[PDB]
């Protein structure tokens, strides 16, 4: 408890968003390596998010799972707000997708497994993430996936939102299964299935569930993805079925 900036040595930048940056940092007392997201109050005000940020910080501080990024604590000063985060040494799934273009089936299935675990734990707490992008997935030091950033509700680009959300209607914990499908596709294909040059058209493509597989996408992967990317949230499987999908169990690296 009770942390101030004078308690940390700052290091190189690890990333930069529209509300301040993440830095590598060390805790002076214990020599703990961590990340330090710095957000600017002046800018958090002008967007009107001080409340949503508090609600998300509140939600994250109670979450412990090896595939969810810890929030250790937080504090603030005259102009800024600081989140103390688990440092993930192997960087973003985004950068690793740019490096390799596509992932194979073992890596995809393994990531999808770790994601579903993290989401199942999330739903047990009745928590929905509502936005899982490769930008927001980090790699721990054994390359294990870690969901970062947000945890929006209990109740930017459109590529990852399900149709109920973009149409306005109400949305179960089932929005997370659409996202799993979008990622499973993006991991194997190298781009998300509703990508498009403009927002308004990604909208149409999402709305009507208009995607096509390249030739290399195997049968088992076509099945999982297709059973996740259903317009009626009613029809998406439970994460139990995902984790026991034959394509997953055959390709997912063993526990
Ligand atoms: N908490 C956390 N750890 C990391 N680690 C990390 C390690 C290496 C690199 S790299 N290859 O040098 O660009 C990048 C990140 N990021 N991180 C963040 O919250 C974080 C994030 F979620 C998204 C984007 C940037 C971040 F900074
Ligand atoms: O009124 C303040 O002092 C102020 C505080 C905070 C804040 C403090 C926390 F301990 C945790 C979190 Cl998540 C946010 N956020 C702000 C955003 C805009 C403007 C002012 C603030
Ligand atoms: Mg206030």
């Amino acid at each position: 408890r009770q942390w101030a900036l004078e308690d940390f040595e700052i290091g190189r930048p690890l990333g930069k968003g529209k509300f301040g940056n993440v830095y590598l940092a060390r805790e002076k007392q214990s020599k703990f390596i961590l990340a330090l997201k710095v957000l600017f109050k002046a800018q958090l005000e002008k967007a009107g998010v001080e409340h949503q940020l508090r609600r998300e910080v509140e939600i994250q501080s109670h979450l412990r799972h090896p595939n969810i990024l810890r929030l250790y604590g937080y504090f603030h000063d005259a102009t800024r707000v600081y989140l103390i985060l688990e440092y993930a040494p192997l960087g973003t799934v985004y950068r690793e997708l740019q490096k390799l273009s596509k992932f194979d089936e073992q890596r995809t299935a393994t990531y999808i497994t770790e994601l579903a675990n993290a989401l199942s734990y999330c739903h047990s707490k009745r928590v929905i993430h509502r936005d899982i992008k490769p930008e927001n997935l980090l790699l721990g030091s054994a390359g294990e996936l870690k969901i970062a950033d947000f945890g929006w509700s209990v109740h930017g680009t459109l590529d990852y939102l399900p149709p109920e959300m973009i149409e306005g209607r109400m949305h179960d914990e089932k929005v997370d299964l659409w996202s799993l499908g979008v990622l499973c596709y993006e991991f194997l294909v190298g781009k998300p299935p509703f990508e498009a040059n403009t927002y308004q058209e990604t909208y149409k493509r999402i709305s009507r569930v208009e995607f096509t597989f390249p030739d290399f996408v195997t049968e088992g992967a076509r099945d999982l993805i297709s059973r996740l990317l259903k317009h009626n949230p009613s029809q998406r499987p439970m994460l139990r079925e995902v984790l026991e999908h034959p394509w997953i169990t055959a390709n997912s690296s063993k526990p």
